[PDB]
């Protein structure tokens, strides 16, 4: 969503 959409696009954190 910001910062954990995505772990910023690398996976999810």
């Amino acid at each position: 969503e910001c910062c954990n959409p995505a772990c910023g696009r690398h996976y999810s954190c």
